[PDB]
């Protein structure tokens, strides 16, 4: 977990060209693919599809034929006050209808209505008229058979069909609705393109403050959102992708895509800033902020997939959404992103106590509980905002025409036996269903009730299966009513499925509530062990959890008492209404995703500020600093694009735009600059709490002058051992061990073990730091210097003595005075620089930034081996 990326940060320098090279490619080759993907969405996946009521809706579907009197009712007006029985009124528009549909018949079945034989006495077809006789509705059925091919076909027909009778004529059902519910997808998209872009710009460049490195963010979101949309369009070939799964693909490219992005420029900028070359900065910035990045995309990720539990296909089209995005956004970032970064380099710079907790515990407990006013219920037109006008004909065919619009419960039986059901079995289950209470008599008549389903040429017609239906008095009553005909016994040898519309709304709530309990026990427990992974600690995973877990009850409290309750619903234009039930699923798992990832970008800082070498106190104020600006900058990108879907005409994914800004706000400042600081030193030692090698000076000079066990012969020909340990100049082999012998104190015969050169080596150090502290120009820098920056000196003193770099007097004198950039600059000019650049490029670079990171990832090794001054005995 600490070393591959180690592994892939030296790598990606390498290769920075290819790698740039081939994603870019890939990407905007997904681009290209992925465009058509709007046109190979689906609207359907809000159902359970193992229910009981979509079997019986499927069984009924191919037996009677798919319900098509709801796909278009057409309300018409006759202009200047006349009335529908106007015969040249009633002529000049019907001949209207039937040219639409001879143009369009691979799409129209036909339209049916009064004014199909206005002479008629049917009490329902009479029905069609109003009273006054200045409005009467015709029914328009589609061909098609799914949902997603039937809408296609009335967008087709509604612009020649909105200008009969001179346009006076208004639109409504079941396909006017969905056109306009599926079209809101579209223009949120416009609205991110126009307002967020813009605005998410000005953010970064406030962050950043120049342009390249504010411009890479942004390149890195819009190449996320043309892979992720290739993706999908790829996904699209298998399985069914929801419309919603759109818009789930531009937030999290404009938002955590960007975001990435910006956390991983910022710490390339810094490592510029502390003297690390660029091919050393982009490898500390994978091996630090890449890795968390990469961790916050499996997080995510742990968060989403629990979704795939429940059965709907919308669920399941966003998790995939999700996944595709997320890690093609972190993929991207410490590929693309890193090698721009290793390209140019610093370039991207060129251009122009408890009094806090307790107050604050209580006011979000305070929140929590707005639920239990929480109720959950189907698409309606009231998703649409009550000033849009196919909501408001939908309103008034509902008023001029009430009694038309049904949603009966359906009891589908079927005998495998396959013969016919005769007339006495369905007499039988007749008389079962007046056993429940609660359904409609218009007729005061029990004998009338529970008439058969009707049935058009697309149905089989096989009599082997027979459906009745009967509409419900009140659809509160609904799910235990459907709870009450299953428990009838069926005939002998029936099936009996109950379906209707309301049938199938239970049924989906049913199997989200029975598949909640685990999906929250999954998602909270491998985010938990996945943090223990990223820190080491056991509290700190836990200290996020009841967190998480508190500002998800709270912002699921205020969108309850905005969305059910109505506060804010006449000033941000919605209908105060039920939630769709799938959305309380998506809703948990992003916003817990959310609040989890907070407590990584902020923690995980103050984890490394801390492993460094500190308490804790200083540890969380380093980490809550650093951090500090940056996750406001974040913050503010993704509560910038979340403020354009609040004006979503789709209500919800109005409730979802500010469920997350509800969220992103809640802990940005109360729980990341308040809650948990607080919490971080009130248990202040024990957050790494967990039941279950340094560098050095040898580990330095084992690079630059090698270490080997037994004798050998240097560049200059001479009897060397160890760490550049010089035995003697005799060309006798039999000297260099009488000599070896000596010193280790024993019979080596030209071999040691490790340990005997590592004291032999420290001989030979203490004896350079006694000839440098002897020294009038070495001791006052050497005194000035710490703990690495006198090892980089004394390995100057090693390879060329004291009074070789005692003629260093200006670097050394920029040294004792903590001018690093200075002395690096200068001590680089030096003869010594262009005889042995390894090695003084690595002794300078330690210089420069004080740690060992030009010795802990160096290249290759060393060939010409050379004994030091300063060799003891
Ligand atoms: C981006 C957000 C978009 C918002 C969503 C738009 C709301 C519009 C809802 C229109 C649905 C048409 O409802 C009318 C139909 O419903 C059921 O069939 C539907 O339910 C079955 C089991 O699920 C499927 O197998 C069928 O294919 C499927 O047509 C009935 O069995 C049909 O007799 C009836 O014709
Ligand atoms: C969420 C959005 C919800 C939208 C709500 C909108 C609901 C609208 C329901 C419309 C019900 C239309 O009613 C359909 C009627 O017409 C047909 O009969 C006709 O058949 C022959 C056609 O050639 C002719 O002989 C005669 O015109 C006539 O008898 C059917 O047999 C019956 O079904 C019913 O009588
Ligand atoms: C700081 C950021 C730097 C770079 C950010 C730029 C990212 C660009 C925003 C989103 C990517 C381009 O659009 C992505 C979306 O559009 C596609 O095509 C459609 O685009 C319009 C839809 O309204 C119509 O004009 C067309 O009918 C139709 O083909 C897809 O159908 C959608 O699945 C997809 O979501
Ligand atoms: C899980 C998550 C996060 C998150 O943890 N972000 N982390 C990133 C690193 C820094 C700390 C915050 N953000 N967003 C997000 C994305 C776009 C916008 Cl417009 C607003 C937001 Cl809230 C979402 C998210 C994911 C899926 C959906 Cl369907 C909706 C929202
Ligand atoms: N790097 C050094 O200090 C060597 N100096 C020589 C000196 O200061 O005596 C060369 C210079 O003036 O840049
Ligand atoms: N062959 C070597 O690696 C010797 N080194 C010099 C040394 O290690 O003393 C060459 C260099 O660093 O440029």
């Amino acid at each position: 977990s600490n070393a591959m990326f180690a592994w892939w940060g030296r790598t990606v320098y390498q290769f920075r060209y290819i790698v740039i090279g081939v994603m870019v490619a890939l990407c905007l080759g997904g681009g290209v693919y992925g465009i058509s993907l709007g046109n190979h969405v689906t609207q359907s996946g809000f159902y359970d599809e193992g229910s009981q009521s979509v079997a019986a809706s499927l069984i009924g579907d191919e037996v009677y034929g798919r319900d098509r009197t709801s796909h278009v009712v057409a309300i018409l007006t006759p202009p200047d006050d006349k009335k529908v029985t106007d015969k040249a009124w009633q002529k000049k528009v019907t001949e209207e209808l039937d040219q639409v549909v001879k143009d369009h018949e691979d799409q129209i079945v036909g339209w049916v209505g009064w004014l199909k034989a206005p002479d008629t006495t049917d009490p329902t077809v009479s029905a069609m008229k109003t009273q006054d006789l200045r409005h009467t509705f015709i029914s328009i059925p589609l061909q098609g058979d799914d949902d997603d091919e039937i809408l296609k076909n009335y967008q087709v027909v509604e612009p020649e069909l909105q200008q009969v009778n001179g346009g006076d004529i208004r639109l409504a059902g079941l396909n006017p609705l969905a056109s306009e519910l599926t079209g809101t997808i579209g223009e949120d998209q416009k609205r991110a393109e126009v307002a967020a872009i813009p605005l998410v710009a000005v953010v970064l460049f406030f962050v950043f403050g120049t342009v390249i490195a504010a411009a890479l963010p942004a390149i890195i979101g819009g190449l996320a959102i043309a892979g992720a949309l290739g993706i999908m369009r790829l996904v699209a070939e298998f399985t069914p992708v929801h419309f919603f799964a759109q818009p789930v693909v531009t937030l999290i490219g404009l938002g955590i895509a960007i975001d990435y992005g910006l956390f991983i420029v910022s710490r390339f900028r810094e490592e510029i800033a502390e003297g690390y070359d660029t091919e050393a900065a982009v490898r500390r910035t994978v091996m630090t902020s890449g890795r968390t990045v990469v961790f916050s995309a499996v997080i995510i990720v742990a968060s989403s997939v629990p979704l795939l539990l429940f059965p709907q296909g919308f669920l399941k089209s966003i998790t995939y959404a999700i996944i595709a995005s997320v890690m093609l956004a972190a993929i991207l970032s410490i590929t693309v992103l890193a090698a721009a970064l290793a390209i140019l380099g610093p370039r991207v710079d060129a251009l122009g106590p408890i009094a806090f907790a307790a107050p604050i515990l209580v006011v979000m407990v305070l929140l929590i509980i707005p639920l239990g006013q929480l109720s959950l219920g189907g698409i309606s037109e009231k998703y649409l905002p009550p000033d849009n006008a196919v909501r408001q004909s939908q309103e008034q065919f509902d008023k001029l025409f009430p009694g038309f619009r049904t949603e009966p419960l359906t009891l589908v039986m079927k005998r495998e036996d396959g013969e016919p059901i005769t007339d006495a079995q369905i007499a039988d289950m007749r008389a079962k269903a007046l056993t429940v209470s609660g359904f409609t008599d218009p007729d005061n008549d029990p004998e009338k009730m529970w008439k058969e389903r009707p049935a058009n040429d697309s149905g089989s017609k096989d009599p082997s299966v027979r459906v009745i239906q009967n509409g419900l008095e009140n659809r509160n009553d609904a799910a235990k009513k459907i709870d009450e005909l299953r428990a009838l016994q069926p005939p002998h040898g029936i099936e009996v499925f109950v379906g209707g519309t309301p049938a199938l709304e239970q049924d989906s709530i049913h199997s989200l509530f029975d598949k909640l309990p685990l999906m929250a026990l999954i998602l909270i427990v491998t985010t938990t062990v996945l943090m223990f992974l990223a820190f080491g600690s056991v509290v700190l995973p836990i200290k996020a959890a009841l967190m998480s877990a508190l500002t998800l009850g709270s912002t699921m409290g205020i969108l309850t008492w905005m969305f059910v309750d109505g506060h804010g619903s006449g000033l941000m234009n919605y209908t105060p209404q039920p939630l769709m039930a799938p959305m309380i699923g998506l809703i948990i798992a992003v916003i817990w995703g959310l609040s989890t990832d907070y407590e990584v970008f902020l923690v995980s800082r103050m984890v490394e500020a801390r492993e460094r070498g500190m308490s804790t106190a200083e540890a969380i104020r380093i980490g809550t600093a650093t951090t500090g600006r940056l996750i406001t900058g974040a913050a503010l990108i993704l509560a910038v694009v979340a403020g354009a879907f609040v004006f979503s005409d789709l209500v919800m994914m109005k409730y979802l735009a500010f469920g997350l800004l509800i969220a992103l706000l809640l802990d940005a400042t109360i729980i990341r600059m308040f809650l948990v600081p607080a919490v971080m030193k009130l248990l202040g030692d024990d957050c790494w709490w967990a039941p279950r090698k340094e560098f050095n000076i040898f580990e330095m000079l084992r690079i630059d002058e090698g270490l080997r066990l037994k004798i050998y012969k240097d560049t200059e020909g001479y009897y060397t051992i160890g760490i550049g340990h010089l035995l003697t100049k005799s060309p006798s082999l039999n000297a260099a061990k009488s000599e070896l012998d000596k010193a280790i104190g024993r019979n080596t015969n030209g071999v040691i073990t490790k340990d005997e050169a590592e004291k032999l080596f420290n001989q030979d150090v203490d004896a350079a730091v006694r000839g440098i502290l002897r020294n009038a120009k070495l001791k006052p820098v050497y005194d000035s210097l710490d703990a690495v920056r006198r090892a980089a000196l004394i390995n100057m003193v090693f390879q060329m003595g004291e009074t070789g770099v005692a003629g260093f007097t200006n670097s050394l004198r920029m040294l004792q005075q903590k001018r690093w950039d200075e002395a690096a600059v200068n001590l680089a000019k030096s003869r010594w620089y262009n005889q042995t650049p390894n090695r003084a490029k690595r002794v300078i670079t330690t210089f420069r930034t004080g740690t060992w990171d030009a010795y802990e990832f160096h290249l290759g090794g060393i060939k010409a081996f050379h004994h030091h001054h300063h060799h003891h005995h």
